């Protein structure tokens, strides 16, 4: 029931986790501005170790999209 | 009045920047396990050019005073 709470499976696949982490981001107390801040660094930071390399590879200001189409298939 | 908004002057010593941190934190409509991780890596992410490196060359799990020991004189 917290947003810090949604990490990715060592084996999930990325859409699988962003999916997660967006159900749980709707129910998240806080303003739209700090959801959106937390898309881009907390999707990142609670990563599993191969597709956070991947993403801090094309660095922030990537969109969710682009952040996405980066991990199709990694684990 | 978003704590998105409030980062390092670029001779603003790090200390008076944590205090407009820490007040407009106060204010913020959030969980405080949001506002405790927040303090960890948003005031890293908006400190200035000089503090940021030396931050991020501590890494994380630095605390607020380790952060705030780190930065003294910087600016």
């Amino acid at each position: 029931t917290s947003i810090l709470d949604i990490r990715q499976g060592p084996k999930e696949p990325f859409r699988d986790y962003v999916d997660r982490f967006l159900k749980t981001l709707r129910a998240e107390q806080a303003s739209q501005e700090v959801k959106n801040w937390m898309t881009e660094t907390l999707l990142v930071q609670n990563a599993n170790p191969d597709c956070k390399t991947i993403l801090k590879a094309l660095g922030p200001g990537a969109t969710l999209e682009e952040m996405m189409t980066a991990c199709q298939g990694v684990g």
